[PDB]
């Protein structure tokens, strides 16, 4: 239905494996929205091609405050182009850089709005959510918007995807304590200077604390952190987790 004649281009706001994402104004409307770039010819170089063209006629009906949202696309002769959300505060990895980890207001109130987003996918059957900080932006009132493009790094992937074996909703769960942890410690659990390491480290689910980690955070990252999924909490259980509701809002 769009074309490329219908926006003007603005500043760069990131690149991703895929293509580079700039902020853009339509014409008509005047409407504030970033537009992605990618070259069809690099897609099919990859041979990711109709494998990321189901996530985009997926992506499109999926609608959570927490998820930025993709409002359309189109293509021109050698490219494609993806009109999404514009989230105005920049991704939470600049933000966790800045700071360099995290208070546990901050944290359980990302967690509580990672978690409703997860629980929204999940009741869509959506699973598997790459939520690395890099994949995780803001909006205009500092909430965080899920941001990733999978259907590279071990950091965040449960032993279960690392190993080969089937997996589930759970593996969104080991994720979430993952981004627990490092949104207050200001690194993931498990990670290392190879990935044959974390492959390891993941695997034997070896992490440590920093001894001002609360005893109430140990706790739900503990419970989130289990080699095997059946142990994990629900969704509902991290939302009514004791921690949490003491500090999020
Ligand atoms: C909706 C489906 C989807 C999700 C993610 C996609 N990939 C992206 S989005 C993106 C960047 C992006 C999208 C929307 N809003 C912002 N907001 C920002 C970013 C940076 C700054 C800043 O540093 O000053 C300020 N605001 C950034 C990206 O880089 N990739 C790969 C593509 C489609």
């Amino acid at each position: 239905q769009w074309a490329l004649e219908d926006f003007e281009i603005g500043r760069p706001l990131g690149k991703g494996k895929f293509g580079n994402v700039y902020l853009a104004r339509e014409k008509q409307s005047k409407f504030i929205l970033a537009l992605k770039v990618l070259f069809k010819a690099q897609l099919e170089k990859a041979g990711v091609e109709h494998q990321l063209r189901r996530e985009v006629e997926i992506q499109s009906h999926l609608r959570h405050p927490n998820i930025l949202r993709l409002y359309g696309y189109f293509h021109d002769a050698t490219r494609v182009y993806l009109i999404l959300e514009y989230a105005p505060l920049g991704t939470v990895y600049r933000e966790l850089q800045k700071l360099s980890k995290f208070d546990e207001q901050r944290t359980a109130t990302y967690i509580t709005e990672l978690a409703n987003a997860l629980s929204y996918c999940h009741s869509k059957r959506v699973i598997h959510r790459d939520i690395k900080p890099e994949n995780l932006l803001l909006g205009s009132a500092g909430e965080l918007k899920i941001a990733d493009f999978g259907w590279g790094t071990l950091d965040y992937l449960p032993p279960e995807m690392i190993e080969g074996r089937m997996h589930d909703e759970k593996v969104d769960l080991w994720s979430l304590g993952v981004l627990c942890y490092e949104f207050l410690v200001g690194k993931p659990p498990f990670e290392a200077n190879t990935y044959q390491e974390t492959y390891k480290r993941i695997s034997r689910v070896e992490f440590t604390f920093p001894d001002f980690v609360t005893e109430g955070a140990r706790d739900l990252i503990s419970r989130l952190l289990k080699h095997n999924p059946s142990q994990r909490p629900m969704l509902r259980e991290v939302l009514e987790h004791p921690w949490i509701t003491a500090n999020s809002s």
